[PDB]
C-alpha cells in the first residue's frame, strides 16, 4: 500500500505546511509576543524569508545556548542529534543493501553492522555529554544545594528533640565542616489552604469582573445543573466570606505549625561549609544500618518536591509494591483502545480510514504523561527532576510493553481472525508508517503551534486578569516536557532498530522527524521553555540504558524473526550478539558513567579553592541558613 | 542399589574409625606434639575417653574462639552449621513426606518450603554475621592497613617523580589528614634471588648433612639420570661458589634497585593520621577518571601479595579474559576423566567396582586447587585474600559446570549407549551417594590425620634439619584453606538443594558430613591452622551469593524434571518462585550487605576517638611509616 502511504504523508505534510504558515502569520502579532517568546522575560530581555525561523534556530552555538538555556536542554537537544547520527547510516546501508542462502548471512551480518555503528556513536557521545557536564558542573555559579545534603530517616528519640539530634550528630562525625541544618516541615496542610485561597480568589476576580462587564447576580452552586444544593444568587459576597473565613484558617494554621512538634517530620537539610565536605558526606554511608542516617544531594529551593518530603521513608517499599501494581493494571486493561486502533488498521474513504489509526491512538496517549506524574507523585521522590525521570521510565515501559508489543500481536490476532510473531512483525510497516506520521511530524508541527498556552493566555486576560503586571506570571509555558519528549524518540528509537534489517522502508520517515523535531526543539528552547529545575544533564544514563536495551529488543527480535527458514542455525551468532551488547554497556558504564553518579573530591576541593580565592568575604552560614525553608514559610 | 550403598558406607566408616585411631595414637606421641598442636606455639602457649577431642572441641565458647583463632576461622566454621541449620528440617519434611496428581502440588508446596525455610536461615545468619563483623572491627586492635588507602595507577608525569606526585596531590586534596606515603617498588628479581639463595642453602645444608652420615661425594646434577650434562663431584663446594656467586648477585640487586627510578612502579600506599579520613578516602571516587588515583582500602603487610604489584593496570583486563579463555579451556577439557569416572559407574568386586569412581574422581580433583591458585596468582589482585576468594569462586564454578553437570550429562549418554535430563538426574543418586560419601566423610577423616605435614615434619627434621630453633618454622599448617573448604560445602548444597525434592536418600549422608565436618574443623581451628591474612569476614557476601545461586539452580533443575507428566502446568509457579528468591536476595543484600562492603564513618570516628582518649601519646608516623616497605628492604 506504497500509494496509500504517499497519499497519508502527502495530507500530513500538507498539514504540517498549514502549520507552519499559521505560527509565522500569529508570530509577527504584537500581542502574542509574550506568548511565543515568552523567555527573554523571565531572563528579562526583551518588553512590548517567511519561514527565516528556521535558520534563525541554527546560529547561537553551543556554549551559547548552554549559558542561555540549561545543560539539560541542550543535552535533551542533542538526543536528537544522537538520534540522527545513528540513524543516517543505517538508512543508506540498509536501504542499499535491501532495495536495488546468501542473503541469510547477509542480514547477519548487517545486523552485526547496525549493532557496532550505534554502539560506537552511544559511546562517543556518552564521552562527550560526560565532558560536558564535567565542565559545566565546574564553571556553575554558587547554589545552596552545591552545599547541602538531604538526611533521611532520622532515628526517633525519646527526649531528645529533631533539631538537636542532628546537630549533635553532625557536630560529632563532621568537625570543622558542619555549618547549620534545616529541619523540613509537614505543611501541606497550610499549603493546600494556600492553593485553596488563590484559586477562591481567582473566581473572585472572575465574579467581580463579570459583574463589571454586566450587572446581573448568578445563583449557579459552581456547576448550574448538578452543583452544590445551593444558589449563592450573587456569589460576590459569597466569596468574600469564605475567603476571609479560610485567611481566619490560614493564620489559625501558621499558629499551631510554627509550634507543633508533631510536625517536625524526621528529615533535614543539612549544609556544610565547603562542597568538599558536601561530597564526603553525600557519597558515604553514615551509620551502623543502610537504612538510617541516609545522605543524598540536596535537590535545589526551586527543585524540592516539598509535598513528598512528609511521607515516613517506611512505607516507600509499600508504595513502590503498590504503584507497580497500579502500573500493572494501567498497561494490561489499556490493550482495549490499543485493540480498537489495531482493528481501525483493517478509495478517499479507505485511505482516511487507514489514516484514522495513528490519529485515534494519538488522542487515547493524550493524558498518559499526566497520569504517569500523578501516579510518580503519589510516589514519593521529593525532586521534580527525578519525578520526572521516573515518569519517563515508566512511560518507556508503556510503549514497548504496547504501542508495539500490543499493536503487533493485536495485529497478528486480527489477521487470523504457536508464534508467528516473526511473519506477523513485517506486515505491521504499514501502521507504524501511519503512526510514525502522525506521532512524528504532525505532531511535532502542532507543537511550534503552542496552541494550549496561547489560548490559556487569550482566555485568561479576556476574563480573568483584572490588573496589569500579572501577565508575566500568567505566560509560563513550563520546562522542556523531559518526561512526554524522551519516551516517544526512544520508542521510534525501536521502531527504527527492530525494522532496519527487516523492511527498510521505514528509516526515513524516522530520519525526516529527527531532522524537523531537532529543529522545531531547537527553536522552542531558543525562544520559549523556562527550566524548572536545573540539573546537570543527571538523565543521560537514563537514556543510554534504555538505548541499550532497545538494541537488545531489536536483536533478539531479529532473532526470533529468522526462524521462518527452517533450521536457520543462526543461533551461533544471535545469542553472541546481544551477550557482546551487555558486556559493552557493562565497559561504558563502568568506564564514564561514574562522571554522572558521583562527585570527584579534586573536583569538589578545586572549585571551593577557587571560590575561596575570588570571593574571600563570602557569608556563607548567612546565605545558606536561610535557603531551605518552605515556599509558605517566605 | 541400596545394599551396594550400604556396601560402601560400611567400608568408608571402617576407614574413618581407622582414621581416627591412628589419629588417636599418633596425638599421644610426644614428638609430633608440635605438629598436632602447631598452634600455641606461634602463638606461644605450649612448649616441649580415647575419642575425648571430640567434646574437647566443643568448650571454648564462640568469643573465646574469636579471639584465639580470628574471625575468618570462626565464621567459615559456622558455614557448617548454617548447612546443618538449613538441611535437617529439609531432611525431616522431606523424608517424613517423600518416604512411608495430588503428588504433583506436594512436590510444588514442598518445593516453595524448601525455599523459604532456605531464604529464612540465610537471611538471619547473614544478620548474625554482619552484627559479628561489626563488633569485632570496632573491638580490634590497631593495624596499619586501618589508617592506609593503596592508591594504584597513579597518572605519569614528564619531570616529576611518583612519590612528591602522591604528596603533593594528597597535601591538596586531604588537608589536615594525610600522614605519609609509601611508593611501592619493583623488586620482583631481587625477592626470587633471595628464594633461590634460599633454596641452594637448603640443598648445600642436605649435602653436609649426607656427607657428615656417610664420606661420598655425588656426581648426579641435580636430577641423576637426565640432570644437566655435568657432574658436581662433591657439590659441596660446588654449592659455596653459586651460592657466593648469587651473594654478590643479590648485593648488586639491592644497589641498582635502591636508587633505580625505572623500579618505582606507578602505585603507592598512603597512610593518613584517622581511620575516619581512611574511611573518607577510600570510598570515594578522586578525580576526573574512574581510572586514575584509584583508592582501595590497603592490605595488611602480612597479606599483600608483593608478587603482583608490579603489574601495571593497563592489562589487568588482557590478564582478565586471558584467564577467563585459559579457564574455559581447563573446564572443557576436564571432561575426559569425568567421562572416564562416569563410565566405571557402569558380588565384591562389582561393588567396589562401584565404589571406585569416587576415589578416582576425587584423586583427579587432588591438584586443582593449586592450579587455580596459581591462574589466579598470574591474574593480578594484590592480596592473599583476594586471591583464595577468587580462586574460590572459580572453583565452584568449575564444581558446577564439571562434577555435577557433566557427571549427568556423561551418565545419559551412557546409559543411552532431545532432553531426558528430568529422568536422567535422579538414578544418578547412587554415583553421587558414592561420591558424598568419599569426598566427605573418608575426605574429613583423611584431613584430621594431617599426614601430609607431619611427613614433612619428620623428612625435614631427620634430613634437612643441621640446627634447633628451626623446628617452629619447620612446623607450619598454613590457613584454614578458605578456597579449597567452601566450595566442597557450596558443591554438597547444590546436590541437597536438587535432590532433596526428586529422590530424598541423599540428604542423611550430607548432614553426616556436615556434622564430621563441623567436628573436625572446629578441632582444627582450635589447635592448628594459623591464619595467613586477617579479613574481617569479607567473603561472607560471596558465601549468601553462591547460596542464592545453587538455590535458583535447583529450582530451575526441578522446573525442568518435572515436564517428564505430560502438560505439566507447572510453569506458572516454578517460574514465579525464582524471580521472588532473586528479589529477597536483591533485598538481602541491599539490607546488611552494606556493613561488609563499606565502612560507616561514624565507627571510624568512634573508634579514633576512643583510641586518641586511651593513648593520647601515639607517634602515629613512626608507626606508620615504617612499615608496608617490602619484605626483602627489611
Amino acid at each position: 500500500t506504497l500509494q496509500d502511504i504517499g497519499v497519508s504523508a502527502g495530507i500530513n505534510i500538507l498539514s504540517a505546511f498549514v502549520f507552519f504558515i499559521i505560527f509565522a502569520v500569529l508570530r509577527l502579532q504584537p500581542f502574542n509576543d509574550r506568548v511565543y517568546f515568552s523567555k527573554w522575560y523571565l531572563k528579562g530581555l526583551r518588553s512590548s524569508k517567511f519561514l527565516n525561523w528556521m535558520p534563525e534556530a541554527l546560529k547561537m552555538p553551543e556554549p551559547e545556548l548552554i549559558d542561555h538555556a540549561g545543560l539539560d536542554s541542550v543535552v535533551y537537544l542533542r538526543i536528537y542529534w544522537l538520534g540522527l547520527k545513528i540513524f543516517t547510516p543505517i538508512a543508506v546501508l540498509a536501504w542499499a543493501v535491501l532495495v536495488p542462502s546468501m542473503r541469510f548471512w547477509t542480514h547477519i551480518v548487517m545486523a552485526y553492522a547496525f549493532t557496532i555503528w550505534t554502539c560506537y556513536v552511544l559511546m562517543k557521545e556518552y564521552e562527550t555529554i560526560a565532558n560536558m557536564r564535567l565542565q559545566f558542573v565546574a564553571s556553575e555559579a554558587r547554589r545552596p544545594d552545591q552545599f547541602t545534603v538531604l538526611v533521611r530517616n532520622v532515628p526517633p528519640d525519646a527526649d531528645e528533640s529533631v533539631s538537636e539530634l542532628v546537630e549533635h550528630f553532625f557536630l560529632v562525625n563532621h568537625p570543622d565542616h558542619y555549618l547549620t541544618h534545616q529541619v523540613v516541615c509537614n505543611a501541606n496542610k497550610l499549603a493546600d489552604l494556600v492553593k485553596k485561597k488563590k484559586k477562591l480568589q481567582n473566581w473572585l476576580d472572575y465574579y467581580q469582573l463579570k459583574y463589571a462587564r454586566n450587572n446581573s447576580q448568578r445563583i449557579m452552586v459552581k456547576l448550574g445543573f448538578l452543583g452544590l444544593w445551593g444558589q449563592k444568587v450573587d456569589a460576590i459576597e459569597h466569596y468574600i466570606a469564605e475567603i476571609d473565613k479560610i485567611s481566619k484558617e490560614i493564620s489559625k494554621e501558621r499558629e499551631e505549625v510554627v509550634n507543633d512538634p508533631k510536625a517536625i517530620m524526621p528529615a533535614a537539610f543539612v549544609s556544610f561549609k565547603t562542597r568538599w565536605a558536601a561530597a564526603v558526606c553525600a557519597q558515604t554511608q553514615q551509620t551502623r544500618n543502610p537504612t538510617q542516617w541516609l545522605t543524598e544531594w540536596a535537590p535545589e529551593p526551586r527543585d524540592v518536591f516539598w509535598s513528598n518530603l512528609a511521607i515516613p521513608y517506611v512505607s516507600l517499599t509499600v508504595r513502590r509494591l503498590i504503584m507497580h501494581v497500579a502500573f500493572f493494571f494501567l498497561t494490561f486493561f489499556f490493550i482495549v483502545p490499543i485493540a480498537f486502533v489495531q482493528s481501525l488498521a483493517t478509495f478517499m474513504k479507505s485511505v482516511i480510514q487507514g489514516f484514522l489509526p495513528g490519529i485515534a491512538l494519538k488522542l487515547f496517549l493524550a493524558f498518559l504523561p499526566s497520569i504517569l506524574m500523578i501516579m510518580s507523585k503519589f510516589e514519593g521522590f521529593t525532586s521534580i527532576s527525578s519525578l520526572e525521570r521516573r515518569a519517563a521510565f515508566r512511560y518507556y515501559i508503556f510503549n514497548l510493553v504496547n504501542v508495539f508489543l500490543a499493536s503487533v500481536i493485536a495485529g497478528a490476532a486480527f489477521e487470523q481472525l504457536p508464534k508467528t510473531i516473526g511473519v506477523a512483525i513485517p506486515m505491521k510497516a504499514t501502521f507504524f508508517i501511519t503512526y510514525i506520521m502522525v506521532d512524528g511530524w504532525a505532531g511535532v508541527a502542532g507543537e511550534i503551534l503552542m496552541l494550549k498556552p496561547l489560548i490559556m493566555f487569550h482566555l485568561k486576560n479576556a476574563f480573568l486578569v483584572k490588573t496589569d503586571k500579572d501577565r508575566e506570571e500568567a505566560m509560563d509555558p513550563g520546562s522542556i516536557g523531559f518526561n512526554t519528549g524522551e519516551p516517544r524518540i526512544q520508542l521510534y528509537f525501536l521502531l527504527g532498530l527492530v525494522y532496519a534489517p527487516v523492511t527498510p522502508m521505514l528509516l526515513p520517515f524516522i530520519l525526516v522527524f529527527f531532522a524537523l523535531a531537532y529543529i522545531v526543539y531547537r527553536h522552542q528552547i531558543i525562544n520559549v521553555y523556562n527550566q524548572e529545575y536545573e540539573s546537570a544533564a543527571a538523565f543521560w544514563p537514563d537514556v543510554h540504558g534504555r538505548v541499550i536495551a532497545a538494541l537488545v529488543i531489536s536483536q533478539l527480535l531479529l532473532m526470533g524473526l529468522l526462524g521462518t527458514k527452517h533450521a536457520a542455525l543462526a543461533a551461533p551468532f544471535l545469542i553472541a550478539l546481544p551477550v557482546l551488547t551487555i558486556g559493552f554497556h557493562h565497559f561504558c558504564k563502568g568506564r564514564y558513567e561514574p562522571a554522572f553518579i558521583r562527585y570527584p573530591l579534586q573536583e569538589a576541593m578545586m572549585k571551593d579553592t577557587l571560590e575561596t580565592a575570588r570571593e574571600p568575604n563570602l557569608n556563607l552560614k548567612g546565605y545558606l541558613q536561610n535557603a531551605y525553608v518552605h515556599p509558605v514559610f517566605k
